[PDB]
């Protein structure tokens, strides 16, 4: 499968793009150019090119824009100081995208093209990438859209794989600063049997209230209890959560498990073999609201802490639910949340040796 | 509001147009002009429009391609023997777009901006509209989508509300037929709390997988059955479902009630009304999978029918599921079922008497 290159005649100028670089935001600006790859039952995937950034065509009855047959995946890539790019475990990224595709009865696009397409993009916008060391990165956004034209319900025939880049900072308003969490008494992130453990559009048209009533609860982010007891701790917004016993070189780790109907995060997993890699212990288990707020308030769990590839890891302050409220430990970012942030940036950005390899070149 | 009208200069020819709706099928057709309107905050909705059918352009990331917020509607467009063009219960379908769209953080479309959208696009294609005397019609999809770029998760500040329309033949070509339904053992069609009660895309590319299924274990249509004790059913595909008990006018139907996640069928409201009407006796509860089946077996339950706007009521003659197998009465459509399908069709028609005031004029 072989890339076509359409060059963008009318880019960004670089003082524009500078301009971005500096101060770039989350998800708001765009490369000059992105990748374009589409499918149909005969040809399978095909005409795979690189082209400007700029609006798409879909017919007004396409079964994206009616029955919300779409995925996406999130990573990043980083400028060393050596020059080249690379990017963290990007075939984690592939193979969730396959995971996502099957359970949205998607066709599932080849590791090796999603790594290639890519190698594409940074080829052509390797610009946007922002300099080593500093905390910038170029967002990555793959994704597939069912555009197959017909208002009957049932899987598309046709779909188009895009990967667009965007210039990242901070994901959170707050940057590093710890946010408080409200734990949802009313909705649900996904139940079993469920779409939960894909990346999809739905699962987050559907938490939109769930998170508007955090806010209105005077809550910075919504949390998610399991559907079926309404008592388990899962997910913050769609980030994982991990909970700190203990604190110096004993301290215990503890996390939900993969239920089935949680998100399986990379930044969780990679998460897990660093604090091992340290010496700390690791737990995956349930853990309720009363374990919570009873060892939050003992002193036993002295921090907690949401992780993704956006945010990579935010300290989790303050609770608050139907039945309670209690803050973690003195409501500061938490000795061992920043050592294994601070572990986990350092490999990405090249400071810190890879000894389990999850630094991909893509230059 | 005021509609601006751009006459499509390449409308199907008379040759196309008649093919069509010789042969129409269902969805598979678009008529000559679509209806749209913009939404922004400063603005509100504004430059509602009549418009040629076409491709429509959206940003690689408008958040409808992310995070699935977007909702739609169905409903139809009949022409009576008076030459008029008339509608079934289109104020029900602009009261459940709004409904859907609170349950997605979309803002809510006027009811008569909705209607209006409906009169204005019938005022261009109404040549479209099937003629009277059959079972044919115009399928009208309303629909909305969140089309403002950025990546982050959030409700959209931009919406694009759309309207088009697609020749509808008559659903049973050769007669009526039964269909044959698996109960999801594996799958959910949603959760407490959840978006089950809105027409909402996520919830049918989420359902694809479960449908997949049925037909693997050898039936028509996958079925629903609640997600907390997996056992009350619910519906059949995006359809609700009755059960007929006993027969003649002493015959009593039951249906499942409003649980909150269920989905408030339009079709599904008039049948309960019209139920009322013969001198039936109605229920609105729960009933699971061993009453269904001890009852059918026991020849209490002696018919079993599906409903919704395209298809309007359609047969259920035989049950399989993880734990049974069986059929319902004779396999065959059953007598209560075709009685309350011949009324509805026959109010919608124009043939019986519309005393509810349900149809609404177009023209």
């Amino acid at each position: 499968l072989e890339f076509t290159v359409s060059a963008n005649t009318n880019p960004a100028t670089d003082a524009v793009r500078e301009s971005i670089l500096a101060n770039p935001g989350f998800g708001k600006y765009y490369t000059d150019h992105m990748v374009s790859i589409d499918y149909t039952v005969d040809e399978g995937w095909h005409n795979a090119q690189v082209i400007p950034y700029g609006p798409i065509q879909l017919d007004p009855s396409a079964i994206v824009l009616h029955y919300g047959q779409e995925i996406f995946e999130g990573l990043k890539a980083y400028r060393w100081a050596d020059g080249s790019i690379v990017s963290f475990r990007p075939e984690a990224n592939a193979a969730r995208l396959q995971s996502s595709a099957r359970r949205l009865a998607i066709p599932e696009l080849p590791e090796e093209v999603f790594i290639e397409s890519l190698r594409q993009l940074i080829a052509v916008d390797e610009k946007w990438v922002p300099p080593a060391g500093g905390e910038e990165s170029l967002y990555l956004r793959p994704f597939v859209i069912a555009t197959e034209p017909g208002l009957g319900v049932r899987p598309s025939n046709e779909y188009r794989y895009l990967l667009i880049a965007s210039p990242a900072g901070a994901y959170f308003k707050g940057g590093i600063k710890p946010v408080s969490v409200w734990l949802s008494h009313e909705y649900v992130r996904a139940s079993p049997g469920g779409t939960g453990a894909a990346k999809f559009g739905g699962n987050y048209a559907a938490s939109l209230l769930a998170q508007a009533q955090a806010a209105e609860m005077g809550c910075d982010q919504v949390v998610w209890l399991d559907a079926i007891e309404r008592r388990y701790v899962e997910e913050m917004g769609g980030m994982n959560l991990f909970f700190v016993f203990g604190s110096g070189g004993s301290a215990r780790l503890v996390t939900p498990e993969l239920s089935g109907s949680l998100l399986p995060g990379i930044t969780r997993d990679s998460l897990l073999q660093l604090a091992t890699d340290a010496g700390f212990a690791v737990e995956e288990r349930k853990i309720d609201v009363d374990e919570w707020q009873k060892k939050a308030g003992a002193g036993e769990i002295t921090e907690v802490f949401a992780c993704g590839t956006a945010a990579v890891i935010t300290p989790v302050s303050h609770v608050k639910h139907h039945d309670g409220e209690f803050t973690i430990a003195d409501g500061q970012p938490g000795e061992i949340t920043m050592a294994l942030r601070d572990t986990l940036t350092g490999i990405q950005r090249g400071t810190f040796a890879d000894t389990h390899g999850w630094m991909a070149r893509l230059n």
